[PDB]
Protein backbone atom coordinates (compact mmCIF):
# COMPACT_ATOMS: atom_id res chain seq x y z
CA UNK A 1 0.00 0.00 0.00
CA UNK A 2 1.07 3.47 -0.34
CA UNK A 3 1.47 5.57 2.91
CA UNK A 4 1.89 9.21 2.90
CA UNK A 5 3.57 10.15 5.59
CA UNK A 6 3.19 13.90 7.27
CA UNK A 7 6.32 14.63 8.63
CA UNK A 8 8.12 18.00 10.40
CA UNK A 9 10.41 17.88 7.07
CA UNK A 10 7.77 17.74 4.84
CA UNK A 11 5.69 15.22 3.05
CA UNK A 12 7.01 11.56 1.95
CA UNK A 13 5.57 8.69 0.25
CA UNK A 14 6.68 5.71 0.74
CA UNK A 15 5.38 1.57 -0.11
CA UNK A 16 4.56 -0.87 2.45
CA UNK A 17 3.28 -3.71 2.39
CA UNK A 18 0.63 -5.10 4.37
CA UNK A 19 2.75 -7.51 6.84
CA UNK A 20 5.18 -5.13 6.95
CA UNK A 21 4.69 -2.09 10.11
CA UNK A 22 4.90 1.15 8.57
CA UNK A 23 8.04 2.37 11.24
CA UNK A 24 9.74 -0.60 9.11
CA UNK A 25 8.96 0.34 5.71
CA UNK A 26 9.81 3.90 6.80
CA UNK A 27 13.39 3.01 8.11
CA UNK A 28 13.63 1.01 4.10
CA UNK A 29 13.15 4.35 2.44
CA UNK A 30 15.31 5.97 4.16
CA UNK A 31 13.54 7.46 6.92
CA UNK A 32 14.13 8.46 10.32
CA UNK A 33 11.05 8.45 12.22
CA UNK A 34 10.72 8.86 15.91
CA UNK A 35 10.76 5.84 17.98
CA UNK A 36 12.05 3.68 21.56
CA UNK A 37 10.96 0.25 22.34
CA UNK A 38 9.54 -0.63 19.23
CA UNK A 39 6.87 -3.02 21.28
CA UNK A 40 3.74 -1.06 21.19
CA UNK A 41 4.63 -0.28 24.63
CA UNK A 42 5.49 3.19 24.32
CA UNK A 43 4.52 6.40 22.56
CA UNK A 44 7.59 7.82 21.11
CA UNK A 45 6.67 6.51 17.54
CA UNK A 46 3.05 7.82 17.81
CA UNK A 47 1.26 9.53 14.96
CA UNK A 48 -2.65 10.31 13.66
CA UNK A 49 -4.18 8.62 11.08
CA UNK A 50 -6.17 11.21 8.58
CA UNK A 51 -7.34 8.74 6.05
CA UNK A 52 -7.37 4.64 5.57
CA UNK A 53 -7.26 2.25 7.66
CA UNK A 54 -4.45 0.58 10.19
CA UNK A 55 -3.98 -2.92 12.01
CA UNK A 56 -2.08 -2.32 15.36
CA UNK A 57 -3.44 -5.39 17.03
CA UNK A 58 -0.17 -5.91 18.88
CA UNK A 59 0.12 -2.40 20.58
CA UNK A 60 -0.26 -2.02 24.45
CA UNK A 61 -0.46 1.66 25.47
CA UNK A 62 -2.67 3.62 23.82
CA UNK A 63 -6.37 3.30 25.14
CA UNK A 64 -9.73 2.69 22.93
CA UNK A 65 -10.13 5.98 23.16
CA UNK A 66 -7.06 7.63 21.74
CA UNK A 67 -7.32 4.90 18.82
CA UNK A 68 -10.87 6.03 18.29
CA UNK A 69 -9.50 9.14 17.69
CA UNK A 70 -7.15 8.05 15.36
CA UNK A 71 -3.43 7.74 17.33
CA UNK A 72 -1.35 4.88 16.09
CA UNK A 73 1.93 3.34 17.33
CA UNK A 74 3.88 3.12 13.43
CA UNK A 75 6.23 0.67 15.09
CA UNK A 76 3.58 -2.44 15.30
CA UNK A 77 0.88 -0.28 12.79
CA UNK A 78 0.39 -2.45 9.36
CA UNK A 79 -1.69 -0.88 6.46
CA UNK A 80 -4.43 -2.19 5.67
CA UNK A 81 -5.40 0.89 2.70
CA UNK A 82 -3.52 3.29 1.42
CA UNK A 83 -2.73 5.31 5.00
CA UNK A 84 -2.08 8.96 5.40
CA UNK A 85 -0.73 9.91 8.66
CA UNK A 86 0.75 12.39 10.33
CA UNK A 87 4.01 11.40 12.50
CA UNK A 88 5.73 12.93 15.78
CA UNK A 89 1.99 13.10 17.35
CA UNK A 90 2.61 11.70 20.87
CA UNK A 91 2.96 15.41 22.06
CA UNK A 92 -0.80 15.33 21.08
CA UNK A 93 -1.61 12.49 23.93
CA UNK A 94 -0.79 14.67 26.62
CA UNK B 1 25.62 15.31 36.92
CA UNK B 2 21.49 15.60 37.15
CA UNK B 3 19.65 15.86 33.84
CA UNK B 4 16.37 17.76 34.23
CA UNK B 5 14.10 16.24 31.15
CA UNK B 6 10.82 17.96 30.12
CA UNK B 7 8.60 15.72 28.91
CA UNK B 8 5.64 15.89 26.92
CA UNK B 9 4.56 13.38 29.88
CA UNK B 10 5.84 15.52 32.57
CA UNK B 11 9.48 16.42 34.12
CA UNK B 12 11.76 13.15 35.10
CA UNK B 13 15.14 13.81 36.71
CA UNK B 14 17.75 11.64 35.66
CA UNK B 15 22.04 11.08 36.42
CA UNK B 16 24.08 10.78 33.88
CA UNK B 17 27.87 10.62 34.27
CA UNK B 18 30.06 12.92 32.10
CA UNK B 19 31.26 10.22 30.52
CA UNK B 20 27.60 8.96 29.02
CA UNK B 21 25.05 10.16 26.69
CA UNK B 22 22.02 11.99 27.71
CA UNK B 23 20.02 9.31 25.61
CA UNK B 24 22.07 6.16 27.26
CA UNK B 25 21.27 7.43 30.59
CA UNK B 26 17.26 8.01 30.21
CA UNK B 27 16.73 4.68 28.98
CA UNK B 28 19.30 3.53 31.69
CA UNK B 29 16.47 4.80 34.02
CA UNK B 30 13.30 3.90 32.25
CA UNK B 31 12.37 6.59 30.10
CA UNK B 32 11.74 6.04 26.62
CA UNK B 33 12.85 8.97 24.48
CA UNK B 34 12.83 9.68 20.77
CA UNK B 35 15.40 8.23 18.32
CA UNK B 36 15.97 6.84 15.17
CA UNK B 37 19.80 6.68 13.83
CA UNK B 38 21.69 6.93 17.05
CA UNK B 39 24.68 8.59 15.29
CA UNK B 40 24.12 12.59 14.88
CA UNK B 41 23.14 12.20 11.65
CA UNK B 42 19.18 12.87 12.06
CA UNK B 43 16.96 15.28 14.34
CA UNK B 44 14.63 12.66 16.02
CA UNK B 45 16.71 12.74 19.13
CA UNK B 46 16.38 16.62 19.70
CA UNK B 47 16.13 18.73 22.35
CA UNK B 48 16.55 22.03 23.66
CA UNK B 49 19.50 23.08 26.43
CA UNK B 50 17.18 25.48 28.67
CA UNK B 51 20.05 25.55 31.67
CA UNK B 52 23.60 24.09 32.13
CA UNK B 53 26.00 22.88 29.21
CA UNK B 54 26.55 19.43 27.10
CA UNK B 55 29.04 18.56 24.80
CA UNK B 56 27.99 16.95 21.84
CA UNK B 57 31.03 17.19 19.52
CA UNK B 58 30.11 13.92 17.77
CA UNK B 59 26.89 15.18 16.19
CA UNK B 60 26.40 16.24 12.75
CA UNK B 61 22.80 17.45 11.84
CA UNK B 62 22.85 20.37 13.50
CA UNK B 63 24.15 23.69 11.97
CA UNK B 64 26.07 26.02 14.52
CA UNK B 65 23.04 28.18 14.15
CA UNK B 66 20.71 25.96 15.35
CA UNK B 67 23.14 24.80 18.07
CA UNK B 68 23.83 28.55 19.35
CA UNK B 69 20.01 28.31 20.02
CA UNK B 70 20.38 25.29 22.54
CA UNK B 71 19.48 22.73 20.28
CA UNK B 72 21.00 19.56 21.05
CA UNK B 73 21.42 15.90 19.49
CA UNK B 74 20.93 13.62 22.89
CA UNK B 75 22.00 10.63 21.19
CA UNK B 76 25.42 12.14 21.12
CA UNK B 77 25.03 14.57 24.00
CA UNK B 78 27.17 14.48 27.34
CA UNK B 79 26.20 16.84 30.17
CA UNK B 80 29.42 19.28 31.64
CA UNK B 81 27.09 20.44 34.41
CA UNK B 82 23.61 19.52 35.61
CA UNK B 83 21.29 20.51 32.94
CA UNK B 84 17.60 20.81 31.61
CA UNK B 85 16.56 19.64 28.59
CA UNK B 86 12.96 20.54 26.94
CA UNK B 87 12.79 17.25 24.75
CA UNK B 88 10.49 16.43 21.64
CA UNK B 89 11.98 19.19 19.64
CA UNK B 90 12.62 17.97 16.39
CA UNK B 91 9.70 20.14 15.34
CA UNK B 92 10.83 22.93 16.46
CA UNK B 93 14.02 22.75 13.92
CA UNK B 94 11.86 23.04 11.08
S1 LIG C 1 8.39 2.83 19.73
FE1 LIG C 1 7.34 2.42 21.65
S2 LIG C 1 5.25 2.09 20.95
FE2 LIG C 1 6.34 2.34 19.10
S1 LIG D 1 18.79 9.71 16.89
FE1 LIG D 1 19.53 10.61 14.99
S2 LIG D 1 20.69 12.35 15.74
FE2 LIG D 1 20.09 11.35 17.56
Amino acid sequence: YKVTLKTPSGEETIECPEDTYILDAAEEAGLDLPYSCRAGACSSCAGKVESGEVDQSDQSFLDDAQMGKGFVLTCVAYPTSDVTILTHQEAALY
